[PDB]
């Protein structure tokens, strides 16, 4: 509590690959957002590229992922900024989304992201 915020927020929204704990193999995809100016990140959604894997979010007859990002503006509950975005993840063919976890980008709130 001694730290301070982080009053130059530069995003960026980086990708890690590593182990699903579901199917095991080395598919799993961590999307975050980041900050480059303090390094502190929320992660924003998951995904395993896997096919029948419960951790793959794609429908069981889905052909080809069709891969779009939507991205929606919102005011902060926390800060009333009009900083939160809520992201969204879908696939054009098969119609199914992922899970995502909004963030807000303000000093006040992403000084507080943690992974
Ligand atoms: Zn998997
Ligand atoms: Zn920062
Ligand atoms: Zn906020
Ligand atoms: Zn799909």
């Amino acid at each position: 509590h001694h730290q301070s915020n982080c009053n130059s927020p530069s995003l960026t929204f980086p990708r890690f690959i590593g182990k699903c704990d579901s199917c095991q193999l080395h598919t799993k995809a961590t999307n975050l957002v980041s900050c480059t100016s303090c390094r502190k990140s929320s992660l924003v959604y998951e995904e395993c590229s896997t096919k029948g894997c419960p951790a793959n979010w794609h429908k069981s007859t889905c052909q080809e992922p069709k891969f779009n990002r939507g991205i929606l503006s919102c005011y902060c509950e926390n800060c009333q900024q009009h900083t939160k975005e809520k992201q969204t993840i879908s696939c054009k063919n098969c119609k199914n989304s992922a899970t995502t976890f909004s963030h807000c980008s303000s000093p006040e709130c992403h000084s507080r992201w943690s992974f």
